[PDB]
């Protein structure tokens, strides 16, 4: 093997076809395109993760984890790249990009049904394209990566409901307070329970994370196009604000205030 | 109309990923090279127009890609926090069907060199068997870097440059000259008479700090999951000791 | 001079200014992150206060380089953040009976760096009142022109019709659009190798305001992580306050023309 | 404004309570360039992050001698994120070019980093040991007493090699007990044992994920020894001729030799 055969360089390295004549539509979908490679990975990690927490096999799943942390990492200093895009420079190449829109990456909408931010209605975007539709469907369909430490923890001897440890997996994920007073002993006595301690930490991390790419993707978005105003609340910067409310590990967040 | 993956290509660059062990790792070991490679190219592409701007006299559009190739300099030299990750029993299960393919084959990699003044003639040999690759390198290495632009451009605001650092064999590994080190010293003692000379030395240097953080952070890595003349990590180690701008390093002790 | 090394950076201070109050380990992470933030800002202040200067007597490019300076700074100061973030609850309510009332509510630097972004905000100089020098210092502030205020008189200066009621104004009074800066901001960034320094300049005003909301969306993050929606010992309702202050424009025209383009 | 305390005549405010008079007026500079508040700053702050990573290391090492693993993994974790914070520092050093430099340089005199105690603190708990460095602190009774404890002291890894002795690995005597003034140098019965733990990592968990962290703090110091030499020869260039040469030598440091070694023999 090459290093470029190994590596799928000649497919890697041949899908970048401006339709512009402007300089900076490389960067525009360079951007996307490192962006979903390390998705895939981050998905390949969060899915042995998840795995690990089923089989309750901690150890190697806060490997994963950290792993995850670093890819986030990079996903989040990305946007310091697309940041050095001006108005002008986007404007001239707007008019030949068409309706495309970052909500039909399947790729992060698998991601988020991972962590547990449900929605049925975002398979939508992927009717078209059936092995798409497939992919978001079972992962909608799946417990999530939290709905497996709410499980674990309640195979650690934790009294949750057993409506949130058997439920209907297509539903977004919803405060239960049986499920904040299992992690509020866990933080109130941590040496007795270190590996639901750093699993709590691990999820909170990941959200942190996560919270920051919304924030950097709606403040890089807001600095190119603007907050189109008065354009709806489905599409443009006033959906990527509204997506600055998602909680994902809520009780988690909750925990906080009742410590 | 046009979807989101079919503008992104997401069907060839979402299935180029063909893992040859059972490893769970090797995933991380291609996308690692991928996320890497595709910087490249927009390196390539940004530092192509810099270029340009160089030899047009249109310093201002320069310096703002440049700072653009800063910021991924900034993503390839922490992406190594991913790699190291990796621990050598996971990167050893993998490695038994790897076969002896080598970043030496990086062509992309070969033309940032290039266009940065390492020029190496040998450098086309791991090319040889890929036409569109060989001619990419072989052109590149013939084309005046973007440093050699940088002095040419200063002939021609006036300053005294060697005829023979203005034009030269451009295969040539970029050499220590006294006439341009004369040329930037005028320039950092008098930086306000020379402001773009200045800034644009001082993202020269930039370039080549990263450049060299990129070359450690690589070395380090690869020591940290395989361990330590000819190839290997004593190559990477030697790698170290490239100089791109000589004489604006030089220029420091005899400011 | 031969004076040593912790003379000269004055270690004796830096390095016997740490004074945990509780038994926690976990304390003297509490005091460093602020300190070392602390330290960053006042060089961000001695940077943006030059800058400024330069704007003002049309020297574009040493401001340029300083604001560069700036920018690296702030990328220190938002991935700082991490470090925090290693802090967990239990740690940070073992420590909190001892901390009182104080909050970065009442850090002066950070209400200097504001008020040189146009956030001015007289309400902000009371928490001050007890250091008749800090108050000084915030008080010149709120009333010394922001270095947006400088952008806009530069922008004049180069021929834009700028109103001169903004040209000219209660300098104490927070930042608010003005159509005659956006057209001016627009008519750059339509033209923009007509207007390369403006146009260069706007950007660094948006990098500015960007890794801000990055620091401050950090922060309240942090903090939630942290204390939940507990209110804050400096007395605000805490996370809602610090979410609230998201909400804040430093350079809305820069902002509003991205639409109007 | 929002519910917040405004008066602090009586009460400790944040000042009062981080010693700001103190860290905040600790800045002064010699020549009159604009310049030189950098070249301060950058020393102070990563002055300040060494004292807590100090703090934590001292911890993280208590909880190796008292195999408490789990709280250790924890403060290593921090420290990890403070190196990080170390090493991205030089970015802002970066943009002070040689004039710059050069113009406040007549004013410096001969202040060492070598006179950092609180930096040969940290080289000697991660073993890297040499008595001779204790001489830029003479002068300073109470650093020198900070820095020859620390030289006396055993090194963090010296606690794991003894850790792993405790928990049934032959290692030689000779290396459980040793003069801890002397460098941390290879011996061949605790790479065995590094060796039993990687090529068994599910068996050994925690030292497997032990040895990477101290593989990561390494690593990390590598990664601000290069940015260091690096970042002082764009400003000073380097002389052929202490030194920039010096501070390369400095990249042949080796802390933890067989953890390295292991790999090539994995
Ligand atoms: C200047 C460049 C960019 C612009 C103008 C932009 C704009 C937008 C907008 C307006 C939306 C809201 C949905 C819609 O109205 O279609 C969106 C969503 C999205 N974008 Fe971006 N974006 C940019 C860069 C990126 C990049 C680089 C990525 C990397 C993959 C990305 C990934 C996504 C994703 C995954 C969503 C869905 C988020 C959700 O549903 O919560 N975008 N983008
Ligand atoms: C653990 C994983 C890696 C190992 C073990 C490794 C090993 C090596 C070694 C030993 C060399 C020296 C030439 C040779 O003998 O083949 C080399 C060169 C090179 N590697 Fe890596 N490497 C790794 C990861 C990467 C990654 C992620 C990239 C990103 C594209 C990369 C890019 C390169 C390039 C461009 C060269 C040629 C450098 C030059 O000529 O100076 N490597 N690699
Ligand atoms: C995890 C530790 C931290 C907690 C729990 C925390 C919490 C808070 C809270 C609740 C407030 C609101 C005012 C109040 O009610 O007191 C506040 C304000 C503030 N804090 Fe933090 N903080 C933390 C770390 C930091 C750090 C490291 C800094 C760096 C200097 C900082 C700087 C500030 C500033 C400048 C304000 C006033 C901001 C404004 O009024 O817009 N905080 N903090
Ligand atoms: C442009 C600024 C700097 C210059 C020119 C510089 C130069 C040097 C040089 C030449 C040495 C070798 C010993 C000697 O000959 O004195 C050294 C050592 C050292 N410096 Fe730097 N330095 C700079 C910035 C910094 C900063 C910001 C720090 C942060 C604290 C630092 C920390 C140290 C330490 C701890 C040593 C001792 C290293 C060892 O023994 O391995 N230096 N410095």
């Amino acid at each position: 093997m090459s290093y470029g055969d190994y590596l799928g360089l000649d497919q890697i390295l041949s899908a970048q076809h401006p339709l512009s004549p402007d300089h900076n539509e490389m960067l525009f979908i360079v951007q996307h395109q490192t962006t979903e490679l390390w998705m895939k990975l981050m998905l390949h990690e969060l899915r042995a993760a998840r795995d690990g927490v089923k089989s309750d096999q901690l150890q190697p799943a806060f490997k994963m984890l950290a792993r995850v942390s670093r890819i986030m990492d990079q996903l989040v200093q990305a946007w310091n790249v697309l940041a050095t895009m001006t108005p002008p420079e986007y404007s001239a190449m707007r008019p030949y990009l068409g309706a495309s829109s970052g909500f039909q990456s399947y790729q992060y909408r698998e991601i988020e049904f991972i962590l547990g931010n449900k929605n049925a209605a975002m398979l939508r975007p992927h009717a078209h394209r059936p092995e798409h539709l497939e992919l978001v469907e079972t992962a909608l369909h799946t417990p999530s990566m939290y709905d497996e430490a709410i499980r674990l923890m309640a195979r650690r001897g934790f009294q949750i409901d057993p409506e949130v440890v058997e439920r209907d997996w297509t539903q977004p994920t919803q405060y239960n307070a049986s499920v904040e007073a299992a992690w509020l002993e866990v933080y109130r006595n941590p040496s007795a329970h270190w590996e639901l301690y750093e699993l709590g930490e691990k999820f909170v991390d990941l959200e942190d994370a996560f919270r920051q790419w919304r924030f950097r993707h709606v403040t890089t978005v807001e600095r190119v196009i603007g907050f189109k105003r008065g354009t709806g609340g489905t599409e443009g910067v006033s959906y990527l604000r509204r997506m600055l409310d998602v909680v994902l590990f809520p009780e988690l967040w909750k925990l906080r205030t009742d410590l």
